[PDB]
């Protein structure tokens, strides 16, 4: 049975609720057929899919019953699906506090420390979000492994989910340092 907007734009805790988990399971299989069987295709989460099959992935994702199988979809069309899904949670899977703390961390805080103020940044996110972006930095990580085969290094992801990871205002110069330092610092994140 479908019901529209039952995924995309639901909060994680309700998620929870529902299933057990911040993300639905038809959210989690689509990673997995990523990273599973897409982690040769150049250019992942940055070359665009093909909005009306994007648009049929989101409709069988919203269908009552939380299990989506993938196969024959194109990589590109699963990994932009991907992107929309954080792109139209309620608040950004950062916290919209973090990308101004980000650019603080560049502002303040030396080199070498940097990776220790951003995990600390995180460690006050919410319990669902601090699951669900260890679910996802491991996952980028995996994705960046085959950098040989996909040519995407942690900084070719990170300018490319940084977004809809964040919400970043995209088309002021804190907005915009905001996004770069946002861009930095989960770059940082996924190179480790």
């Amino acid at each position: 049975l479908y019901f529209q907007g039952s995924v995309f734009g639901v909060p994680l805790t309700v998620n929870v609720q529902r299933t057990g988990q911040p993300l639905p399971q038809s959210i989690q299989q689509a990673m997995r057929y990523l990273r599973n069987h897409c982690l040769d295709q150049v250019g992942l989460f940055r070359k665009s899919g093909v909005k009306s099959r994007i648009q049929a992935l989101r409709q069988m994702n919203e269908g009552a019953i939380d299990c989506v199988n993938y196969e024959g979809q194109s990589a590109y069309d699963v990994a932009d699906m991907l992107k929309q899904y954080f792109r139209d949670l309620p608040e950004p899977l950062m916290t919209n506090k973090l990308s101004e703390t980000f650019l603080q961390i560049y502002q303040y805080v030396p080199k070498d420390q940097r990776l220790q103020a951003i995990k600390a940044a995180i460690m006050l996110l919410p319990d669902e979000n601090r699951e669900v972006l260890q679910t996802l930095l491991y996952f980028l990580s995996d994705v960046t492994a085959a950098v040989k085969e996909n040519q995407m290094t942690p900084t070719n992801l990170a300018v490319c989910l940084a977004p809809s990871l964040f919400h970043l205002n995209t088309l002021d110069q804190k907005d915009l340092n905001e996004n770069l330092a946002a861009t930095q610092g989960l770059a940082h994140m996924i190179a480790e």
